[PDB]
């Protein structure tokens, strides 16, 4: 008597991007053609003030419902300022080979044209294909289907700002799914993260690199109990000769230090110079994303050989 | 006869002594008389506030013989963007000043120097180059110096501008395309000639679960002006707005720029009215130099404010 | 005090609707009235009016249509009572539309064309936003001798450097080596000014004209030939456009196709498929009359072709205009 | 010990006797030549295309030969690349390469580009890949790939699929294709002598039909249109294409924009006016040529549009 559908839930981590969780649900009614969609607040904050906390609780209410045979695939919504850094979050800790996509809008639901309707039946549309599975945490935005790894929010204030200029977008829509891409790095459900019983993450800072800049900073992130940094430095993970005295000193005191790019794109290479005092290499992570891996990686080892290695393979 | 055209050496040669520089690219000779000197040595990295004022009294000075039509500055890619967006405020000149570095190293297979350096050269001293403001030449592209930044860690197409494109390309003829809105160069209100140090500018990032204690060690080691690379359209979490703040009732300016790479960062109402001033179209290590000069003028957080909307 | 800012309506995605509101791409039709009162704020911002010149898809804009909108343009830029306009037009041929124009309006007021990549009925349909901004822009005084000027999803494009660069999404209009003139985020950020000469500085006047000089185009691919330059030539073009692969390149098969052209009078410019870059001067096919499109792509480089062939037949005075509109 | 690379040239060098030229070559691989054909790439033509996938399937059968380099002129290079990647029925590593600077001038591309091509071919993590493009330090798709610049080095690109990987001293593979290719695909040539004509037809406003009954006369088995916007024809070219589907030809719609899917649109799908998928004209050339090896129904046609 019912048509068959995919049971997709909406877990919400602030406000609504179209249009309570309910009402965000009624305001796109034609994600009723293609799901069963219910709806849960997770949270509701900024992006910003999105927290160690919060993911710990988001990871683990995911994978409890995609153990269920009753959840088919996860939307979740999300402020934009800060989503890649929960969507690869997710993408590491997350273990079930379900979908799941974030999702967000760069227009207030409230504005003229605004773009969170659209985005968000999109992200429902993939969590329910069959093709999803498999494709590790996926960002959908103005019709494209974004890795959590490859992904970064690249302006302020356009609606088509998730993009990766070196590695493209997993696929489009254009009323119909077209996938293109499968990424190469472990994720989801073959990664040897858990967080099933943590409480708290390893502290992991992140410094900016430029012209004239200073020590100062490592010494008080290290000061401020920092168990690893990430340095976003100039060009290839590049370092001042007082950047370099800072990350010394920390590396010393016991923090691991990953040397990420302020640039936006590309890979950090390993640097015999640099490598010889373990002065490790992001690979093709921006510095918010090389946290994430770092805090996992903590949680797991404190050999920089161990720690590098998982840094080219996630 | 040929274009006299000066380079200004600030690191290692990027093609074949500034001398060495020269030699490697004989062709060099049929577009210009070029001449050089070494300012410095040091990866760009290495690049300071006490290099940056003796480079641009240099180019002031140089600029104001008839005997130099433009200047071609080599310089490490890495902070590249730092020293042409200061040099665009601080050269008091519409002669061509052209940064330029490379990629691979000289020795490397496929070096882009030398190509990059003749490009430099020609642009340095095409007639149509005056006025334009501080170029970025590498890779067959004319960039300006308020617009492109070091997008990629190693390739050799790095440095774009994706929303504001390029001045001009290169096809054996040089084509320009665009002349920038924003004032620069001759026209700016901003002096260095009788300085000997900027006001200390440091630069703090935002990040899910960070804290106010970066933004109190900046004001203890003397920062006059913090630029917060920020999520977005310069969003502060909770407690990076805490450490803000508390800079702001210290006396320091701080200016909220975006870690995004592109776009502008706008005016909000919640942050203007505590002075957590807007970078507009700058990222958090060009907002910087904007910043250090706007400081060298006023302390007003309106009049700084103006300066960023523009500069 | 507000500007007053007159809607000139053609047909396109941004007046169509259909009855599905997932739909992007299939979809039916809705009049110059019922844009402008989709959108309330464009009242607190600009004084709206709106006609309707025509009303088809941008595949059917044809050289009758262009004539007809350039002299209406010319004539109402040319009154008091109006400070700008704003063409909704259809994506497809656009830049066709937009360049022509960027040639033909001889004001340095405000021409600002506006489509959109969803019909009126789709969720989160873009047309509101772009018509918002083009009326915006269209009555900024700071717009005033920018060229015509091309706005979509918070972009200000030229219309001499943007092109449409993919088939559906609501981010298609771009330049890659030029970027935009300036965008928007709540305010208009004014960022480049194009060095090619525009609008009241051309040579050009479609005043007098009731027709153009036919020009097709004709593609660049391996195992092409020389037949498609000739049934051109049969069937009346004056002038020939070549989107050749790479550097303006031809094959042999083409350039015997392209020579022919030439001995029967017919002006042939070589232009790129490529979608970017300059397609340079070259010695050999300068010496026989192949001239260079610069960075103007094939359909854009026709537009330049069919006005320069109202003034010139000579091919040293039409690369002239290639290389400075 | 170090894999055998075999270097197909189709034209002049472009580097630089390209092991004198990049000697670096000689520790990263085994490399032996041929001189296959010897033109310039606006005059490579399906006889070619034909002769070289035949020379490439035996030369991949052969357990002696690791991986092949193919240098190539960039402006149809893209045509080449996607052809092979539905014609050579291996898993074993085909790279495409060119310059955009003249082996002579200063900062020549080249010699990067074919040791990169090189260093790719014999990568093991290349296998099953499909075929590729390599230029300036990106290894793309030959499927999703396209030259996307006239003349600067960093013209092969795509926009919306990025690449396969990267190279930064080492080989960074990020993406696997979706799409069906090379030692999976249906499309056997060895045994052809030529290949089903197929000509290209611009989108333009006042466009006319007269280019169509052109295509039609001069014997084309399929026409691609490349259209304005999403595949879109103006009435005129319309009347033309649907001449022609009367007449036999099978017509394909691509897009002149240069990026994003051509739908099927219901009106024009029921007329059998085809879509192109993510194939730009020139690509979607290269597929339909080879549908038409194997059927003229224009309902299986477009299922090879979708999987290819
Ligand atoms: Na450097
Ligand atoms: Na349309």
């Amino acid at each position: 008597e019912k048509k068959d559908l995919p049971n997709i839930r909406i877990l919400a981590t602030g406000g609504t991007i179209a249009g309570g969780v309910e009402s965000l649900i009624e305001a796109v009614p034609e994600m009723k053609d293609i799901a069963n969609v219910s709806g849960e607040q997770i949270v509701n904050v900024g992006s910003t003030n999105i927290d160690n906390k919060i993911l710990l609780k988001l990871a683990k209410r995911i994978n409890h419902l995609l153990a269920s045979d009753d959840v088919d695939g996860i939307v979740v919504t999300h402020g934009t300022d800060t989503l890649e850094e929960t969507a690869y979050f997710l993408n590491l800790t997350v273990k079930s080979d379900k979908p799941v996509v974030i999702v967000g809008s760069m227009r207030p639901s409230t504005a003229i044209s605004a773009d969170g309707p659209s985005n968000l039946y999109n992200a429902v549309k993939v969590a329910g294909a069959p093709e999803a599975k498999g494709k590790g945490t996926l960002v959908v935005l103005n019709d494209r289907i974004a890795s959590a790894r490859y992904v970064t929010k690249t302006n302020t204030t356009t609606t088509d700002t998730f993009k990766s200029e070196e590695m493209g977008f997993v696929g489009t829509i254009a009323d119909d799914i077209y996938f293109n891409n499968e990424i190469t790095r472990k994720h989801t459900k073959d990664t040897d993260f858990s967080v099933s019983n943590l409480d708290e993450l390893p502290q992991v800072d992140i410094i900016y690199g430029y012209q004239n800049d200073g020590s100062y900073l490592f010494d008080a992130a290290v000061k401020a109990g920092a168990k690893g940094i990430v340095f976003a430095g100039s060009g290839n993970g590049s370092l001042s000769d007082a950047a370099e005295k800072g990350a010394d000193s920390a590396v010393k005191k016991g923090v691991t230090v990953v040397r990420s790019t302020r640039t936006g794109n590309g890979v950090v290479t390993p640097n015999q110079d640099y490598a010889e005092k373990d002065l490790l290499a992001s690979n093709s992570l921006n510095p918010q994303k090389a946290r994430m891996l770092l805090m996992l990686a903590l949680t797991k080892t404190n050999d920089p050989q161990k720690i590098q290695a998982y840094f080219n393979e996630y």
